[PDB]
């Protein structure tokens, strides 16, 4: 039923659409779309907690995470709402993003809709980096580009 | 209380950073912040349907109307829930923004949480142009900035 869109920007050449779709008030959210500009390799993927741009991607705040948890992958049961791993990007600097969560919603108090999906500098360690910034932040490094998730045609 | 933000952005030198505010559900919200690089006078100030930047401000669509009204001022019955009027630059192309609104809200079906803010070429004719255009867009013109409304601080 509900469609959600987002635009990627940033300082540096990363730029990307992501889109979201979910079928059932909530079921899982179908998140696919393209990134370019991006080093070969994984970079982090996660929704942070405000949709605010104000002074670039560092306004956006931490991880959405609405139930006070540490960092973690997607699949680990201890993570943050926003926690949706890594993309991968090609030797041409272009990830094709496609993910399947359950944890996000585009309705109810887990809503990622007005919030800000951002892409990283380095790899999500998914917290098993052994330091306090694993458990927070998965030492994805700097916020390359991000966008406020709105309402989709 | 609910507090929302919005970065206007686009191809052009226009830009600003405008702030909601809703104390109670179904209560007046408070518009206010400043946008810079217009021309001096009156510019349409409106939130248009999608939260999607995927082309620009174009593809933010029409004014939001979720009533399928036509388009007049915001003190008009018959308007769009997106019609906010008319905003002022000074000589400086500073548009110092304040606008309090009863139709628009930050909870309900009138939700412009994941829309877009668009800051327009023209002056608004708030219906009164007398032709096709003046009932849907005001005649305001081209969309020099926009940005999709997310949850702040
Ligand atoms: Se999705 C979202 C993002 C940001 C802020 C709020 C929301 C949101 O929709 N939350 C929400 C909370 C509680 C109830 C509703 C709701 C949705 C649909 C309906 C109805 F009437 F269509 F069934 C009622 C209530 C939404
Ligand atoms: Se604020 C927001 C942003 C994006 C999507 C949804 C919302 C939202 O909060 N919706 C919402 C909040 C509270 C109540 C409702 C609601 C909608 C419809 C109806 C009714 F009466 F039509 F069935 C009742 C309540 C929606
Ligand atoms: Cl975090
Ligand atoms: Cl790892
Ligand atoms: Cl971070
Ligand atoms: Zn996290
Ligand atoms: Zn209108």
């Amino acid at each position: 039923a509900t469609k959600v869109v987002c635009v990627l920007k940033g300082d540096g050449p990363v730029q990307g659409i992501i889109n979201f779709e979910q079928k059932e008030s909530n079921g899982p959210v179908k998140v696919w779309g393209s990134i370019k500009g991006l080093t070969e390799g994984l970079h982090g993927f996660h929704v942070h907690e405000f949709g605010d741009n104000t002074a670039g991607c560092t306004s956006a705040g931490p991880h959405f995470n609405p139930l006070s948890r540490k960092h973690g992958g997607p699949k680990d049961e201890e993570r943050h709402v926003g926690d949706l791993g890594n993309v991968t990007a090609d030797k041409d600097g272009v990830a094709d993003v496609s993910i399947e969560d359950s944890v996000i919603s585009l309705s109810g108090d887990h809503c990622i809709i007005g919030r800000t999906l951002v892409v990283h500098e380095k790899a999500d360690d998914l917290g098993k980096g052994g330091n306090e910034e694993s458990t927070k932040t998965g030492n994805a490094g700097s916020r390359l580009a991000c966008g406020v998730i709105g309402i989709a045609q």
